[PDB]
């Protein structure tokens, strides 16, 4: 499982049977000129790895160090306050800072709400899951929801990767991920790697061997101007999947820290610039 | 797109590469003896039709006439009360009838919740969709969600087909539905057809040509006792797709009646008996 070949296959598939939206306005516009930027979309795309290798490109450098720090901000710490991420030295989310520096009732908030019952105990979403995975590995009800229909209005923004369903089958743990939308150029490579690590963290606290990693995209897209540098990317030579060292000593999920994560031998291609749009 | 051609494939696969769950217990047990009745699953299975034909079985009789009535009760009526579904001539849900007669804060109740805002107004999941469809076909947030995390503990039961994502591209309404887990034998045929009817309904009241139809399932299971008759279903002869008639006079989504539908020429195979397990 290279992730490059798969990543490539979809990009190349959009450039050939893609669908634009020139015949539509609204939203996006560049920062370079500040006016309309359209896409090329496709529906229902699936990426499934078997955890042979580790989901990461070699044709470009991925901010893996930061991915994990973001992942932890949401899942482990369960925070809606960016001031907490600032302490981790990450300023990517600074743009959505609200009056109180939060993103409202989103992400870390939705993963922290104590709305479920577990033996006469108000528990949050993640906590619940953890327990069910060990005490009831047969359930077809292992799912996490970030798209709370009752709180879409009180959110600074709607999440892309809003859900996941876990599947315990034969001492194995399988994870399926669905994002309503996903910028193939920027966010996807990030998000793929980002969640795999999560699968790995859970599988260590519950002791189930690594299963299948299924990642699905709803509105798979590419910003028009991005195409040219993407074409270059699909011409760059690939590399071997770097071994990814995680601290073996950890027994509890809430005892993890960034220093407990390492990527051994991350050889990659030079660099490529992609204009940001909003 | 016979739906048979694909269905049989999913079945033929669950037989040869299908994971068992004997090792596990809890839940599912027959009635014939009332004890341990487990499955054989496969993960991340997806089906898709170009809508050339209508998705429906020919090797067995699907009680289509009742699929719609159920659908209707939830989307058009948006009710959690079974008595309403009773008056329609259905008693297939009387089992979960709670103390009050409503299956709780599940299904229809969710769709009905006035949680979203639009033009200084409080709207439910359903209406909002209908608005943004014509008032914003480009959006990447067209999502219906029954799986509300805040109310899982308040539902008489959890939905199999819980979410939908509509995509609008080039005057074509596109529908993708997600099923957490499904029983290929009894329940699958029912749910697939049921939602292709839902598409056509919405596709008309807005005014968009019929798009692609995607349907995927997480826990794609089959019961061990059923294997027997299924090995015969696949041997049965297949028929031609019956033309579904919808009243053209309808323009509003709430102006439908069961009589507004009629399945022209539905030739099919004989009968297969599948025992119920809960």
């Amino acid at each position: 499982t290279q992730f490059d070949k798969q990543y490539n296959s979809i990009i190349k598939d959009i450039i050939n049977n893609g669908i634009s939206d020139e015949e539509f306005d609204v939203r996006t516009k560049w920062d370079s000129d500040g006016t309309p930027a359209h896409t090329l979309s496709v529906i229902s795309k699936q990426m499934r790895f078997d955890n042979s290798e580790v989901p990461i490109l070699t044709t470009k450098k991925v901010a893996w160090k930061t991915a994990i720090k973001e992942l932890l901000w949401i899942w482990q710490l369960k925070s809606n306050d960016v001031n907490d991420l600032n302490m981790m030295g990450v300023h990517i989310w600074d743009q959505w800072k609200q009056e109180d520096g939060t993103i409202g009732h989103a992400y870390g908030f939705q993963l922290g709400k104590k709305n479920r019952s577990l033996n006469g105990e108000k528990v949050d979403q993640v906590d619940y899951l953890l327990h069910q995975l060990k005490n009831n590995p047969s359930s077809r009800r292992h799912i996490t929801m970030l798209w709370n229909p009752d709180e879409l209005d009180a959110m600074a923004l709607t999440p892309c990767v809003y859900e996941t369903q876990w599947y315990v089958k034969h001492g194995k743990l399988h994870l399926e991920v669905r994002a309503r939308s996903n910028d193939m150029a920027l966010g996807n490579p990030f998000n793929v790697f980002q969640y795999n690590v999560l699968q790995r963290m859970i599988a260590q606290v519950t002791g189930y061997e690594l299963g299948e990693y299924i990642f699905n995209i709803g509105d798979c897209h590419v910003y028009t101007r991005h195409i040219d540098n993407l074409k270059i990317q699909m011409e760059r030579e690939q590399f071997e999947a770097p071994e990814l060292w995680i601290n073996p000593e950890v027994k509890d999920f809430y005892d993890f820290t960034i220093d407990d994560f390492k990527l051994i031998n991350y050889k990659h291609g030079d660099k490529l610039l992609f204009e940001v749009a909003v």
